[PDB]
């Protein structure tokens, strides 16, 4: 589509820092990249700022999660691309295309998917493949470079994934449960064999009401779970109350919907996943 050598770098927009980071690993300095949702902020419901609107409108390529991630705020991503006059599978692409979808509990229809596919490293590899292919389709002069970066990156994710299938077999069955504010661990639970439980299933619902806290506390009181976890991108008040009512300490802050701030541990898709795996493993062995 574009002969970037005879003009500007490809202009790329990613909806959140996880997709942006994977993108940076594939494209390097070949592109101009803008990420919309700030590090540490919820990507489910976001209100685009003037710079997001400008960059999205000037973009050659737009990557979003798809599978019911950016749909809060009465479909914020949908309104953004409508306003920027961009077309699906021409200008903007879901990087989850090709993952095996898991839906919200008791649901199975389109638009009711659980969006947290990247917490399974096999799906992070699928995100990178979609990104590299769409980068190469739009900027064919840099295809060998994107492909070389893709192979090195998926090899690195693949080694971490294989090695991480050994992580939780030592945890006693009564300790074996990941607890987070949002129910964002469905793909991770399936991939790494560790059940998960939450305060609220997906960020677009209610914010950690007293009923939701009480429901998790009562479930937790029937277990031997030694640690709780709190995500970097949600209010930690709900989990602190759960922690206080159950007497179970919050072992660590983890990463779900955002990478960590630049320079801190977890500041990339790879390192947030590596971090998550180790801290959950330590936390559940307490
Ligand atoms: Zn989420």
């Amino acid at each position: 589509k574009k002969d970037t050598t005879s003009g500007q770098k490809l202009k790329v927009v990613a909806t959140n820092s996880i997709i942006a980071d994977i993108t940076k690993n594939i494209a390097g300095d070949k592109i101009d990249l803008h990420s919309i949702v700030p590090i540490g902020q919820d990507p489910h419901e976001y209100e685009p700022l003037p710079e997001d609107v400008k960059k999205t409108s000037e973009a050659d390529l737009i990557f979003y999660n798809g599978i019911n991630l950016e749909t809060g705020g009465n479909a914020w991503f949908t309104k953004l691309v409508e306003n920027a006059k961009k077309t699906e599978n021409k200008d903007y692409f879901a990087v989850s295309d090709g993952v095996d979808v898991i839906y919200l509990e008791g649901q199975n229809e389109k638009g009711k998917e659980d969006p947290h596919a990247w917490l399974n490293l096999e799906n992070g590899i699928i995100f990178a493949k979609n990104i590299a292919k769409q980068l190469s389709a739009k900027d064919p002069n840099n295809k060998e470079f994107y492909e070389k970066n893709l192979k090195e990156y998926t090899d690195k994710l693949d080694k971490l994934d294989k090695e991480s299938k050994d992580k939780f077999n030592k945890i006693p069955a009564e300790k074996k449960l990941i607890v987070t504010s949002e129910g964002a661990f469905k793909y991770f639970s399936k991939a790494y064999g560790v059940p998960s439980a939450y305060i609220w299933e997906i960020n677009t619902e209610e914010e950690g009401t007293p009923e939701q806290i009480k429901t998790l506390v009562e479930k937790l009181r029937q277990t031997k779970v030694p640690s709780l976890f709190v995500e970097s991108s949600v209010d930690d008040r709900p989990m602190k109350t759960v922690s206080q009512d159950t007497n179970i300490p919050i072992y660590a802050q983890i990463f779900t919907d955002s990478i960590a701030e630049q320079g801190k541990e977890g500041d990339s898709y790879y390192s947030m996943m590596k971090y998550n795996l180790d801290k959950i493993a330590e936390g559940l062995a307490k």
